[PDB]
């Protein structure tokens, strides 16, 4: 199963990359909205973990732009855990919203849950 980890933070990207790889997932990474859309179009991941510096403005435009063409599960990973952020992320098309810091086992279960419904 392929996960595109759209993260502008390489350390977090490596953590998710390592755990998902240890679990058997192939990982592709993007570090900006341009790459995110580039990697999304180029790699077509089974699930996208969206974590950009601007979750709603950039990630939202990435999600908005991705949602214009794909229903690919988007697990909005964001440090922002407000209901507005949660609701807006979900209202904009995010299928799930996990807050950073996340549990590798839970993220693994949620990716699995997300993937389980796809």
């Amino acid at each position: 199963k392929k996960i595109l980890i759209v993260d502008d933070e390489k350390p977090i990207s490596d953590i998710i990359k390592f755990n998902m790889t240890k679990e058997g997932y192939e990982v592709v990474t993007a570090f900006n909205g341009r790459e995110a859309l580039e990697q999304f179009e180029a790699e077509q991941p089974d699930i996208i973990i969206l974590d950009l510096m601007l979750p709603e403005i950039d990630g939202l435009e990435v999600a908005k732009t991705i949602r214009k063409t794909s229903s690919v599960p988007i697990l909005m990973l964001s440090a922002k855990d407000s209901e507005f952020d949660k609701v807006i992320g979900l209202e904009l098309g995010a299928d799930d919203y996990v807050t950073k810091p996340f549990s590798n086992r839970e993220l693994q279960a949620r990716v699995k849950a997300l993937l389980r419904r796809s």
